[PDB]
């Protein structure tokens, strides 16, 4: 006994995890590399601390960007998803 | 027990969507991270670049960008308007 | 002999354990990455031990953010599977 | 019930994720690289800007050109499947 | 032909299992791999610092293996109480 | 109804899809990284510009024989599949 | 004709060679990166030679336990698997 | 509705393949682009290097190559003189 | 019509083929890292190549036990798979 949303919905979960855990990669490593750029900076050009904070924030705003927009579309997956029967 | 054509096919087409947008996320992601580091590491050698650093910054990341947004418009193919759909 | 949710649950666990890998896959490297700029940092200048881990634990906090994010998906896709029949 | 075109039709959305997937690693993460030595290089010697924007599009048209390929035979996949029956 | 719901079921759950292993060690690996390139550097660098820079490596070295045995708690979890089996 | 073409061209197009994708991360990152030094050493040394192309080259070549041999494996398992019935 | 071990030894070769490969990716990457700092440090810095080896091994020790602990988890999978009917 | 056991072991035979080569290619392409990436670097600060540098160069690309072709070798197994055929 | 042994042994290949694709993923990158230092450091300085080859060949060493390591299992799971019926 099996239905085809059984077929669908698997497929949907898989999918979902696929988005996320390609989101995550991405933003734990996006995110630590523009973490060891301030890190380096800071300890390079002390004086800089407060002024390389608006680069990074751009960056991990556009790193997080793509996680989130994942994570959208993960849910539109796993919560309504197209070609249920 | 019951599944028809489209099941597999729709099930298909999710895991394709899925493996599309991971992979624009792992390059966006990394990407975006890696043409920042250069821009924050830039500004602290040079804090008066600024200005002459943005605009590589920039198509840097809209390269980076047109790879996932290109992909989102495949995914959305695949999920909305799966190709061979019975 | 199957029955839907024998289906549904598989394709969770499959993509509960996606979500999770990616999890740590972003996590230990960014992580890594970070400290990389930690240590080197310190060693360049000892005295900057303080200051330096101020940026390394905000960069830690944004790594670790999408480790438990996904963690927090995979407990839904395995303890309250969306679609589940 | 089922097909022979449903299971291959499966097969090649699949394969069609795998290979853009695949794609958009390969063409975020070498853009961003050939950047960063842009960025870079701007930022320690400003009048070089445009002699190194020429390496630079040369290093971009050599890895979106394993996107496009990719891409290519994505759409051969889904649209002209290759043993579809 | 003979399936039980289980079957079907273990055999996500050890699919599942792996990615959570697999993926972990590759963090592990490589992050720790990583932080250790900075210790190795560093002391080679100013090796009367050795004492202050193994602080921070071992607080690196225990983020990243935090990754690592949540990831195998939740494996376990996944093939030795698998949630959901019938 | 299946029958066991359908199958094996579904694992073909899989296997296809492998072959590309990671040809494309080897391709579009070993690519970028080669690119990122001929920027970097044009940067620092502008009288080279020349001379650094030809170890580029040898470098791009190397890495673009791996993408299209992958790509003439994947014409195999898609266009001529081994083990067919 | 399946039976339900069948199915389940399939899943368990599955998840085993995702926890061998995971582990070779990260043994293989993390041992390289290591052995750059151990060379690059050694051209640096001759009479450190002997010093370097021993954050290298500590190192490489924690690397090789990730490989190591995955294996051990690899033949738990495939020779004692678990959930086997 | 046909299959019959070698469509099964074909399949898996072929993503095995698969997966065999688009492993290779990863580690190939990434591997000689890093060993590339010095060779240029060491180029652009030693012009008079470049005799001394393409030995190393040649054994790393050596080793990377190896890696590939030994996968190669054995996706051919997999997929022409698949082990396990029924 | 299948039988049990269809299943394990697709598994199987599946398996060896996550197994050898990792190994050769974790080979590649890892040997080029080891040889970038042995590269780079002998630009450097040409008098230090015999001393900066014996820790890349310690590298190369580690790595490459991780990739034959891997390829033993690998065999283990193709020629004498773990489950057969
Ligand atoms: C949706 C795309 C958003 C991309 C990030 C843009 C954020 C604004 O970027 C701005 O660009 C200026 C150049 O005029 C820089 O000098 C500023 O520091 C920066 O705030
Ligand atoms: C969640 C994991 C956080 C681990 C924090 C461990 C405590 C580190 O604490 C750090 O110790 C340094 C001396 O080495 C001090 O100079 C820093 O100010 C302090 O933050
Ligand atoms: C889950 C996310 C955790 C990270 C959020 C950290 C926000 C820190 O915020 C930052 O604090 C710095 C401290 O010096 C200031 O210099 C910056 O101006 C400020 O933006
Ligand atoms: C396909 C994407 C290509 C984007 C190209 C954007 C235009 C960049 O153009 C660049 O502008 C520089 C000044 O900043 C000039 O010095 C360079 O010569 C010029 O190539
Ligand atoms: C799709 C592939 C796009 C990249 C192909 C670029 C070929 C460029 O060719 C290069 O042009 C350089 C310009 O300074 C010259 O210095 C080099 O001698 C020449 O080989
Ligand atoms: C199980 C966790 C093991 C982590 C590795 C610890 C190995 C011992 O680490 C020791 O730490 C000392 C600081 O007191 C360093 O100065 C020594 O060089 C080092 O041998
Ligand atoms: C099939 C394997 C091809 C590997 C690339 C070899 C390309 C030729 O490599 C040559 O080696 C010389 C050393 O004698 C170098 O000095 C030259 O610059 C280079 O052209
Ligand atoms: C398993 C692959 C190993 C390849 C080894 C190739 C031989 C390299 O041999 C090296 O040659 C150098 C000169 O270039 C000598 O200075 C070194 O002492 C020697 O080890
Ligand atoms: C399969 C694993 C291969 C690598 C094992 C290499 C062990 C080398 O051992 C090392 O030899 C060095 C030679 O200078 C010494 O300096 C070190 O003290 C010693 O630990």
């Amino acid at each position: 006994e099996l239905d085809p949303n059984a077929l669908i919905t698997a497929g949907a979960l898989i999918g979902g995890g696929l988005i996320m855990g390609g989101g995550a990669i991405g933003a734990g490593i996006g995110d630590g590399i523009a973490g060891n750029a301030l890190i380096s900076g800071i300890a390079r050009q002390p004086e800089a601390q407060g002024r390389l904070f608006t680069p990074f924030f751009i960056t991990v705003g556009l790193v997080e960007a793509a996680y989130f927009i994942n994570l959208a579309f993960m849910a539109l997956f796993v919560f309504a998803t197209p070609g249920l029967q």
